């Protein structure tokens, strides 16, 4: 009459965020011909333009991880 | 009789955030003709502008991890 | 009749953060033609431009780990 | 009679590749969880063994082109 | 009667690669949990035995073209 | 009767690359957890035995080209 007791998890598992511009392909991205004649324009107030550009934007505030674990073992 | 306790719990696991702009392909990004002409232009306010330019931005408040384990052996 | 315990918790796990720009490939970036002419333009208020410019910017106020691990036999 | 035997194989083969680029290569194999329990293992001539190991290769040549070529005359 | 062997093989072959950039390469083989019970392991002739081990290769060549060439003539 | 065995192969072949630029190469194995438990180990000839073992090559050759090119000529 004996105990034997084994406590022995395997943990091999993944928590995993992948968040934002992943892993994309851009191939020749722009390229074409673009032309702009602008004359006797006037403008009052704020003004803002893009001519032609390649703007890539990326924002993340979230893929946070979080793991808790608790391995709790009693004998009495 | 005895008692044997073995205590071998094993933590192979990963978290893990990947967070923002991550393994893309750009090839050749821009590439094109652009062409601004522009005259007797007049601006009374405030002006930006981007001509045949390449940005590329990225903000990351995100991606943290936070990983808590507690391991407890009680005999009595 | 004896007590044997063993208390050999194993850790090889990865707590990780990969947090703006990593691992991109830009390729002949640019590599275009930008042509800007401009004449008798006025601007009564601030002005910013990129003409042909290219922009990496990477901002990360996050990114951050936590890792926090008890181990507590207790023997009575 | 006279025996004449001519071997003049002439070869101008082009082997050529043109790459813009190779990319974002990730190899990342994982092992599982492997129990093997016995009396005994037992191997007695020419045997491999693989428990739970792994043979891992991340082969990228920029070009890689193989020209091969065996030319072979036999007189008797 | 005369036997004359003439042995001119001619080569002018060109063997070429261009590769613009080898990017980002990443070989990260994780091993697993591997656990081996037994009264005997008895490996006896010629025997390999991997257990729970990583051999790994990472080869990147620039070019890593080849040309095998085999010339072999003979006479009896 | 003459033998006459004229052995004049020519080769002007050409093996090159042009690479651009070789990037960012990473080679992190991780090792398991290895357990193997018995009351003999026993080997008794040609045995390799690799037991939680890592063996890692990073060979990155800026060229790495290769020309191989036997020549054999035998006569009796």
């Amino acid at each position: 009459g004996s105990v034997q007791i084994v406590y022995k998890p395997v943990d091999l598992s993944k928590v995993t965020s992948k968040c934002g511009s992943l892993g994309n392909i851009h191939h020749k991205p722009g390229g074409g011909q673009v032309e702009v004649k602008s004359e006797k324009l006037d403008f009052k107030d704020r003004v803002q333009s893009k001519i032609g550009s390649l703007d890539n934007i990326t924002h993340v505030p979230g893929g946070g991880n979080k793991k808790i674990e608790t391995h709790k073992l009693t004998f009495r």
